[PDB]
């Protein structure tokens, strides 16, 4: 049953505009600068020529809402043909891989050691502590991008259905994670612990907490190449369950 | 049999200058700027004070041969203790994790093939080709770093007991790997494929080769926290098998 889990179970924070047998197109017109909410998810491999045509479509959509990047995911567990890779490189895209990790709840429950780490659901009361930790995270697209993602969370955190955690050690906020719950699964996203507080059991407390929420729901996540928590995931017991290629050009 | 692989099977590229119940010490005085070759491998957690003492011993040796790094690995699959870890941060050390992966040779042999790739053993006749690829990896880290690993390879590629492979596409050198062989296992290391040539079956073809030559020996490797190919090893079937914390301090 945790066997059957796939990339389809992973949450996407866009509006789905179109979905057909080859691709799903996502946009978030009020937030055209969020790269993860504005993208094409392929279901079947485009030929090189198809891909060129799809560039043109996406280029128009995005410029129409003042989005300035381009991005695509390719099918689960499919390698891209040479000829298309070659084009991808020539058009100045970054190539990366998303990896799907899966684990059974009980395995995360087991991680608990009754450390003194106080873990709270975020509300208007502690939301700033959450963002405070967030502020420490790698910023691969620079400051102003991180800041506009901050503003988005800070104004959509009740409103949205996503739940969030902040861990404290001695009343200082130190760890965060987002959780997306469904009947079938629970997905974590945006997990991080401040550098100075790593490798000392704080992440595994957060994980076991999520584990206790899950019940017997599997818990799942997706990580890319610039994800430093991955090492932690493996040591923690997560099982690798497939990949997606994905490309990004930050400027049309 | 693949069950019983440990970090013990992993080759250390240094002279074991001494060993006892709590540690082994490794020096390589012709290369005093090669961090991995000049280090202590712990077999048991030092206490914090024990460690303070050990810095002193290592500092001495290293300074005597013109090393100015401090370097320590901790025992397989153990978390560092609380006291100890505060001191490590306090003394300005970098903290890392090293990961052991293992696979049966059969699995490697099974990988999708790309028969139009030519893989040769390195010798006098094609060493410059290994280095064409090896240099493209190293030189992003500075000419001076890359000049020194370069001379290090040139001083022992025949005389040491590492074997090396170079991979050609269209008579051009495109990927490489080093192979440390023993009766029980083949270890790979320094695996790399030029970026123009990545994700299109070459790594897999190389991996398959290593499988054929491993025959029935488990194929193993350790990957640090800055390892390009980590995602590829997962795609190819490699099983995570354990971790080791290690610490580095430069410019002591
Ligand atoms: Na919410
Ligand atoms: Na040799």
């Amino acid at each position: 049953a945790m066997s059957k889990i796939t990339f389809k179970d992973i949450y996407i924070d866009g509006n789905k505009i179109t979905e057909d047998s080859r691709k799903a197109i996502y946009l978030l017109p009020p937030q055209p600068l969020k790269y993860a909410s504005n993208t094409w998810i392929y279901k079947t491999m485009p030929t090189m020529n198809q891909w060129l045509k799809d560039i043109e479509v996406q280029k128009k959509m995005h410029l129409n809402q003042s989005s300035y990047h381009l991005s695509f995911s390719f099918p689960a567990n499919e390698k891209i043909d040479e000829v298309l890779l070659e084009k991808i490189r020539e058009l100045g895209f970054q190539i990366g891989v998303l990896e799907l990790y899966v684990i059974e709840a009980k395995a995360l429950k087991e991680l608990s050691r009754k450390r003194d780490v106080d873990i709270q659901l975020v509300s208007s009361n502690n939301i700033n502590d959450y963002l405070h930790v967030y502020d420490a995270f790698a910023r691969p697209f620079g400051d102003s991008y991180a800041n506009m993602v901050k503003q988005h969370i800070y104004s959509s955190y009740n409103l949205d259905d996503i739940e969030r955690l902040v861990a404290y050690v001695n009343h200082q906020p130190v760890g965060i994670v987002d959780i997306i719950m469904t009947d079938k699964t629970i997905e974590i996203d945006g997990f991080g612990v401040l550098e100075e507080f790593q490798h000392q059991g704080i992440g595994s407390e957060i994980q076991a907490y999520v584990g206790r929420m899950a019940n017997e729901r599997p818990v799942i996540l997706v990580a890319d190449g610039k994800d430093t928590a991955k090492d932690m995931y493996l040591r923690q017991g997560y099982v690798y369950q497939g990949f997606k290629y994905h490309i990004l050009k930050e400027n049309i």
